[PDB]
């Protein structure tokens, strides 16, 4: 039975094949057919290209040797190369033009999810060109999705040499009949076949995938749309900043570019952004996914007053100070969405751009106390259950697995009703002991939340709801202001607590506000509709935040 | 006795005073004298500017109100404002033109070093302009050097209102006669004077500093050149990446921009770059200062083989992978300098640019084993003392404070002689029990190194010297290569182990190599000559790395 799938890079995982630019160049310049391909392979094993692929020389050292080979071939063919001929120019264009073959990567990702060991085996070079970063970025994006990356220039061996296949088998810890090997070069498939490996000659992706699906017996073509890449906690960069003597903030960090600070809601974690972190980094941003104060690896002091909006925002500013960041784009959800609007109102010089998922911006009413506002707004009735220190803590902390399984549900999964919480005496009074697992999460993901909440529990998180009056007084100071920095409001159709219509008057205070809207999306936006969230955020980031 | 020094921002810590652009604009446009200054202060406490300074409105909300005031004033003066008149344009130019008054900051830094509590008290605004980042950057750089930053727009009070001075006294926890208050606005000094504070009216910095020096009795003018800003470990962002099951890498992170990975030598720490970290971040770079494998908070496995160049470089690549970084500029010193040359040779696609302090690049001799090379090169004799597992560990671990105090010396401080180490049986046989403290370090800095080395000791660090043959075999694979990416070699005149002449043939292998050279500098480059190191690195980074 097959248990490993091996992919070539050029012409298989990446297209157009850099190799194929030689052919296109010949035709575009009306040079003899095969002239450039012949100069490329000149000398075979003893040649310049083999030395390059084995790692003996770098790509910049190879270019002049390739030029001499082109000159030799043209002389023998009795043709002239045009005056502006440049191997560097041809290869820069070719490499930069080459992109990930998304359907091939999708198939590799599927096989890996089904228990296959996956690997990339490629004849590649040491790239020291001024423009090498483009290739480095491509290799980075691709390689993360595989168990092994075997580069000829690193192992000092090349396909079609037999030792590289023995090397591949050794790294896979697999016998040849357990391996499917995909390559676009028939000569490079032959040694894999000779050992008894299943081989696929890749021309068009579709036929290659049909052959692959048939041999593995796993559906790879016409598959449902896959979810965005998630995060494995143990594989992330974990950052820690002390903002004040007793308070430290934890964050996960990925990517390069403008800083994007992700602020989760109640009762969540940095992990609620798992589907956003890889996509935003890939989009050219430096992501900082927070464990907000009271959560996960961040400090959780007991005092209610430590969780008022004024102190929480102050600490986020210190956070930027300590990291040496003059600004960051702030993206928040739920309680984090409330915090991000306040960062825009109080610290606009530190906020590159602001985006909120579900949480609307509603100015404080100076003529009505928060108790009175809730009296006039019964949808927020349950928040009075969160008020008394210890009551909601005891219910939420009783059974952690039941807590997360009850809360984290899609709109059609019998979501907890927030109406009647006070009348009924708790969040879960009409909830089962052993809730079913929502399609949004795996059991493992639930256990991650359970493990995180074992450290500090629900006290610090519930404290975010315990500063109504303090937050109201501070918010009233900002009543004459308007939010004039770049801003995005993302509404979720089926969030019954943070309803889209609650955001309807936002333009009065944020005139240049941009909007996004997600259909059939409940409260847990990021995991409910990850693909849609990613598309809305990236589009807005690229146009408005930079 | 005075114990607190308070500085205004505009016209005091920062110049030219944004305030003074109103005067220059009047003259440049030949408008009536004081016209723009009069429209700026129109309405006094009830006016638009006071509302802006108290934080009632933002800078973008204020601009049109300032325009109306200019129109009113010009109408009363019977003049016309030119057609292209723009308050936004005037203020963008003014704010961006304003820089830190370096001699004033130097004086504040000196007073703070001498035990003074320092603070910035400023009438400022909430900046929501598209170009707000410039001001945010300025505030960031300035504020880090002070105990308190009190901004009028944040406290809802302004100078010259008496409550702000009472607020200042409260935050300082000081009585008025213990405070020196510096301002360029005489009206804003008056309430401080009225309370009994020492006040200085700032016109030209020099006279202001003479008055300040006289009153504090502390030399502030004509002072020796100060050292660059250092790092306080508890104030940094600490990052941790797991590169493989048993190996985690710790790093300190500061700033935004291109990633600059700093790689220390033997037997050091991330902290050896303390004078480089703030300066490089300020220069527009994202600094990642490593605890190399075997050191500080990074893992220290016992196996010799874990410290060969091939595995160390592989782990640094994984480090970039896990952080989502396609590249980084690699700057190394001593053992880190050796590692960075190997990163350039083996992973050029991941190395933006490469710089080494003291460590030359010398290709492996394939016709001579490392033992033989050392036999032909007696300056490296002492390295044979490092070979036997446990011998050098016992001597270096016996007394940690003596170890660091003996090693970390400037060129004129009776530096340990590396000649005769084998003959004599140890590094410190002719060294005192209680070495004097080098001028390069404080006692506290020594104790930081002592505390770091208590965790894993000297085994993992000494293991870097225990892979001569393994490193030689791997280096021989790169013999046909040349380093063609941007490269900088920095030599130190008085390093008697990594001597400048050892780098003389580097151009044969690194044709486009750029150089730096530091006179009267010993082995401990970063702390020996921090100002010079910073200038060389920044100049090279800005021209060659981006
Ligand atoms: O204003 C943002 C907080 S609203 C809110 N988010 C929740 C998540 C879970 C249960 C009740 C909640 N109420
Ligand atoms: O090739 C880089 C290592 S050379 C070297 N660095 C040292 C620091 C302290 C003592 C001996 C040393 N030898």
């Amino acid at each position: 039975t097959l248990r490993a799938a091996v992919f070539d890079l050029d012409g298989v995982l990446a297209l157009p094949a850099v190799f194929g630019v030689l052919g296109r160049t010949e035709e575009a310049l009306a040079l003899p057919r095969g002239l450039l391909n012949d100069a490329f392979q000149k000398g075979g094993p003893e040649g310049a290209t083999t030395r390059l692929m084995k790692g003996e020389i770098t790509l910049s050292q190879w270019i002049p040797l390739m030029e001499e080979n082109c000159r030799k071939c043209s002389e023998t063919a009795k043709v002239c190369l045009p005056k502006n001929f440049s191997i560097k120019e041809i290869f820069d264009k070719a490499i930069s033009a080459r992109k990930i073959n998304r359907p091939m990567l999708q198939a590799a990702l599927m096989l890996r999810k089904k228990g296959f060991t996956t690997a990339i085996l490629t004849n590649t070079w040491l790239d020291d060109r001024a423009e090498r970063d483009g290739l480095a970025q491509l290799m980075c994006e691709l390689k993360m999705h595989f168990d092994f990356l075997i580069e000829s220039c690193q192992v000092g061996m090349v396909k079609p040499e037999p030792q590289i296949y023995k090397f591949l088998l050794d790294t896979l810890k697999a016998s040849p009949s357990e391996v499917v090997f995909l390559d676009d070069i028939g000569a490079n498939l032959k040694p894999a076949r000779d050992l008894g490996m299943v081989t696929i000659l890749v021309q068009d992706t579709d036929t290659a995938l049909k052959e692959l699906e048939k041999v593995t017996g796993i559906q790879l073509l016409n598959t449902p749309a896959p979810l965005p890449t998630s995060c494995n906690p143990s594989d992330m960069s974990h950052g820690y900043v002390t903002v004040k003597p007793r308070v430290r903030l934890h964050f996960v960090e990925l990517g390069s570019g403008p800083a994007v600070c992700l602020c989760h809601g109640f009762p969540e974690s940095w992990y609620s952004w798992r589907y956003q972190i890889p996509a935003l980094a890939q989009a050219g941003y430096r992501v900082l996914a927070m464990d907000m104060k009271g959560y996960g690896e961040s400090s959780a002091p007991p005092e209610i007053e430590e969780y008022c909006m004024e102190v929480l925002c102050k600490e986020m500013v210190t956070f930027l100070d300590k990291l040496g960041l003059s600004q960051a784009v702030f993206i928040g959800h739920d309680w984090g969405g409330m915090l991000v609007w306040y960062m825009a109102l109080f610290y606009p010089e530190r906020v590159r751009a602001v985006a909120s998922l579900n949480t609307p911006f509603i100015p404080a009413n100076p003529n009505m106390s928060p108790l009175e506002s809730i009296k006039a707004n019964p949808v927020f009735d349950y928040q009075l259950y969160f008020q008394e220190p210890g009551v909601a803590e005891a219910e939420l902390e009783q059974n952690l697995s039941r807590t997360f399984k009850s809360l984290f549900r899609a709109s059609d999964e019998s979501v907890l009703s927030m109406h009647k919480v006070c009348e009924a005496g708790g969040l879960f009074v009409n909830s089962p002991e052993e809730p079913s697992l929502s399609r949004m999460v795996t059991e493992e993901e639930i256990q991650f939340y359970v493990q995180q909440f074992k450290k500090s529990g629900f006290r610090g998180p519930l404290n975010w709801y315990r500063n109504m009056e303090r937050n109201w007084k501070w918010a009233c100071k900002s009543l004459g202001r308007k939010i004039l920095i770049p801003a995005l409001m993302v509404t979720a159709e089926k969030d019954f607590v943070l309803v889209p219509q609650m955001s309807q008057h936002m333009e009065d205070w944020i005139p240049h506000l941009k909007r996004g809207h997600i259909e059939d999306c409940g409260h847990w936006t990021q995991m409910d509709k990850p693909t849609e969230v990613n598309q809305i955020l990236i589009k807005w980031l690229d146009s408005d935040a930079r």
